[PDB]
């Protein structure tokens, strides 16, 4: 069913995450962590304190798809267990130094062709697939986007709900 999912998304905030490579999204799915540039790191830490759930919706550049979505379970923290991100061209390990813990809600893909009817008011009502890394997605758009993903029957949202 989808009732617990809708409960988790209630009054959530949503942010688009754009990764330059698949390897880092695979690492994030394996380890439950994400790192972004300092400008977006500050936005996510503020959002984490402001909302019952902060949802990251992931898309690998040039893939034509979203690869899943996850809920922040912490603010960013430095110095914990390190992470071997595959660093793009203009990217240093100090830029990805802040590590957020995340709980995956859906690890399944959604092609951009399926979200063509959703536009994001916070990005000039462009299709929700359009946006830079860190772009916030308005509540109703983000809720409908997350509900379009195939159900991930491997995930039990009971433990996620308790963190709220
Ligand atoms: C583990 N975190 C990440 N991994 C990868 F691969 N791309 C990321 C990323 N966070 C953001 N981007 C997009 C981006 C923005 C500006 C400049 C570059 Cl070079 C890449």
């Amino acid at each position: 069913g989808t009732s617990k999912l809708k409960y988790v998304l209630q009054d959530a905030r949503f942010f688009l995450i754009k990764s330059n490579n698949h390897e880092n999204v695979s690492l994030a799915k394996a380890k439950g962590v994400w790192s972004t540039l300092p400008v977006n790191e500050k936005k996510l830490n503020l959002a984490f304190r402001s909302a019952r759930s902060v949802i990251l919706i992931f898309s690998v550049r040039e893939s034509g798809k979203f690869q899943g979505f996850a809920r922040l379970s912490s603010e960013s923290h430095h110095g914990g267990s390190p992470i071997h991100w595959v660093l793009p061209a203009g990217m240093s390990a100090k830029m990805l130094g802040g590590v957020f813990k995340i709980d995956w809600i859906c690890r399944r893909e959604l092609p951009f062709t399926k979200s063509a009817h959703l536009t994001n008011p916070w990005n000039e009502h462009k299709p929700v697939k359009i946006g830079r890394d860190g772009q916030e997605i308005e509540l109703e758009c983000g809720t409908q986007l997350c509900l379009l993903f195939p159900p991930d029957e491997s995930i039990d949202l009971y433990q996620v709900i308790h963190k709220m």
